[PDB]
């Protein structure tokens, strides 16, 4: 019951074909399997199904993990990583602030 | 490398037989899947590959939650249950101790 968002970009091919000016540290490969597509613009992605937006991507940053920090709610994330990596990284960021805050 | 503890038991076949007399309030199906056997004596049991010893069930317990508790570093766990669970449960209790007071 939950559409993508964009359904031109389902396909993966449709999402690397995006990435022909990627000039960024940031591994186009991993991008794409992660659901994201270029904007042709800054660094901006976007993920197919979700609609999230993502930018400023720094020289070690997981696409995977990103996507679930920011976009827990995605059903394309859901069917590829599943509730245990999704929760995970969740888990992982309140746990840090109770240790830490 | 690491061989499993009792390896007769591997068998789903050979563990679920263990039970068939079974009279308590954990699901014998689930134990055995989890890759746990009885032992005739009490309602302890024993998973195959690492050895972990269980016993004193409570009505609602989960055979594989149980097992990454205890045991987090079976090997056959973390084939059939993957990374992410056995953290998955271990952070939660984490989090859990972290935030109680
Ligand atoms: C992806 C890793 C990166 N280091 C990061 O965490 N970026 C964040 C981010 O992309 N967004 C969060 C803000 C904190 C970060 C930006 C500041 N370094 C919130 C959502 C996202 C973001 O800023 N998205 C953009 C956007 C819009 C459209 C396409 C792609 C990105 C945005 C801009 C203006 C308003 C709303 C969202
Ligand atoms: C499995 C869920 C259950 N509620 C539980 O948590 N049981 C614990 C448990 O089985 N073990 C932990 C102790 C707390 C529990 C027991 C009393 N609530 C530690 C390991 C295990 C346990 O007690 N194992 C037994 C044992 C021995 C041989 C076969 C099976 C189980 C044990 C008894 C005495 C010494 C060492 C281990
Ligand atoms: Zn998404
Ligand atoms: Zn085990």
């Amino acid at each position: 019951t939950n559409l993508p968002r964009n359904p031109s970009m389902a396909d993966y091919e449709a999402r690397i074909f995006t990435f022909g000016t990627w000039i960024y540290s940031v591994n186009k490969e991993q991008l794409a399997r992660a659901g994201f597509y270029a904007l042709g613009e800054g660094d901006k992605v976007k993920c197919f199904h979700c609609g999230g937006g993502l930018t400023d991507w720094k020289p070690s940053e997981d696409p995977w993990e990103q996507h679930a920090k920011w976009y827990p709610g995605c059903k394309y994330l859901l069917e590829q990583k599943g509730q245990e990596y999704i929760n995970n990284i969740h888990l992982t960021h309140s746990l840090e602030e109770c240790l830490v805050r």
